[PDB]
């Protein structure tokens, strides 16, 4: 389980790639 390392992880769009 983990909100960080999953949507730090799939929410890492904003700075790679959207």
């Amino acid at each position: 389980i983990n909100y960080w390392l999953a949507h730090a992880k799939a929410g890492y769009i904003v700075h790679w790639t959207a």
